[PDB]
């Protein structure tokens, strides 16, 4: 579209050269929360509705934790066409995070380096706004628009179970799914809750507090997950999440690595690397998990997703459904619209009657 070319080519480029990634992330938040967004002219079709998790998903393309940290923005990014938004992390506390800078653009990598290290407002706050709009939530739900919760915990706590165990009690009544987000790369000691007889623990604790709420208010659980497992840290977490029965896994976290042929000067920052370079690193963990879990656990898929294709490839090697977030900084908005089209162009080009049937279509072959 012209938005497309618009956003892309001339007002993305002069908000980067004007804002530091931080600020215009600020900004971003407070656009989206006003509804200053371009029009999503798409149309979501048919072919794009999924149903999975206890839930329909009017599309399968969704908002990556990070974006709303603190539950700002919700309405706002179900405006801009996502089928599904998911805030957070959100810690117990409030926490402030690392200091600044601690987000980096590499603009000839359409990527990003961060080290956030979770600040959030913290589970009272963000349960506060979530309740003040939960009527307008359990609509938008019933209508194929969930809302998922990605928790997190705090820079000095002495248990991380526990951490967790208080986001479930506090924010689950309020989601539609939860994300144990075992997979920071920002928040020291907490990719090893990752490990096994350690994770079994952590998971038990977990869907036991899940367990406990009452049934309209009982949300999925899913782990979200690095792409920089080990092949045992791999098998470990399928074995688990199929023995306590984890509802489905995110794959993937932003990346420790940095793959080789990276150009941005910014490069050797610390923190997570998300973008393109992430892209195909995620698709082949997705690859695997899916395997992993003989098809039967759902998969979201993310990282580097930033057209219709990226999205059929992660769907294809076995992702339900997908999100984005750093596609945003260099495209905007018009990304969303762009992806979905897309995808349903690619769906009907290669004979699937929707995305559906997709799902792990390259397993099968
Ligand atoms: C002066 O600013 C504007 O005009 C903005 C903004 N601001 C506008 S006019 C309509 C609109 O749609 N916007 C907008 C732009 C970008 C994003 C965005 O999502 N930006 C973004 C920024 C940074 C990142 C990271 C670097 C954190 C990944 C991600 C997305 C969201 C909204
Ligand atoms: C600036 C930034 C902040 C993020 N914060 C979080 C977070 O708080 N929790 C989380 O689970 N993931 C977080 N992520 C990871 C994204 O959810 C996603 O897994 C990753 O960026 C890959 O997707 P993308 O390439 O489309 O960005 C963050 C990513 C970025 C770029
Ligand atoms: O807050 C952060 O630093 C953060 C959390 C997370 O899970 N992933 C990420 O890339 N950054």
């Amino acid at each position: 579209t012209g938005d497309e070319r618009f956003y892309a080519e001339h007002l993305m480029p002069t908000l980067q050269g004007l804002l530091d990634p931080e600020s215009a992330h600020r900004l971003a938040v407070r656009f989206t929360s006003l509804g200053l967004l371009p029009r999503a002219r798409f149309q979501d079709s048919d072919m794009l509705e999924v149903r999975v998790l206890g839930h329909k998903f009017r599309n399968p393309v969704g908002i990556a934790a990070g974006f709303d940290k603190h539950g700002e923005a919700v309405d706002g990014l179900y405006k801009m066409g996502f089928g599904f938004v998911e805030i957070g992390s959100v810690t117990p506390k409030p926490q402030e995070g690392n200091p600044r800078p601690r987000v980096f653009r590499l603009p000839e990598d359409q990527a990003v380096i961060n080290r956030y290290g979770f600040n959030s407002h913290g589970l009272s706050v963000v349960e506060h706004r979530l309740r003040a709009r939960q009527q307008k939530q359990a609509k938008l739900t019933e209508d194929g628009l969930p809302l998922g919760v990605n928790l997190g915990k705090n820079k000095t706590s002495v248990d991380a179970a526990e951490d967790y165990a208080e986001g479930v009690r506090v924010l689950g009544p309020l989601a539609d799914y939860l994300v144990v987000n075992v997979s920071s790369p920002n928040t020291a000691g907490l990719r090893s809750l990752q490990g096994k007889a350690e994770l079994r623990r952590l998971l038990t604790k977990v869907l036991q507090e899940r367990d406990g709420l009452r049934r309209v208010h009982r949300p999925a659980v899913l782990v979200k997950i690095a792409p920089d497992l080990t092949s045992q840290d791999k098998e470990d977490i399928a074995s688990v999440v199929k023995e306590l029965g984890i509802d489905g896994l995110i794959v993937t976290n932003t990346t420790v690595s940095r793959p080789a042929g990276l150009q941005g000067a910014l490069r050797s920052e610390t923190g997570g690397l998300s973008g393109k370079p992430l892209r195909d690193l995620s698709t082949q963990t997705i690859r695997e998990m899916y395997a992993l879990t003989q098809g039967r656990v759902p998969i979201i898929g993310v990282g580097g997703v930033s057209s219709g294709q990226d999205a059929l490839e992660k769907i294809r090697a076995g992702a339900s459904l997908v999100q984005l977030y750093t596609a945003l900084t260099f495209w905007g908005p018009p990304v969303v619209g762009k992806v979905k089209r897309e995808l349903e162009a690619l769906l009907k080009e290669q004979g699937f009657g929707g995305v559906t049937d997709a799902i792990g279509a390259d397993h099968r072959r």
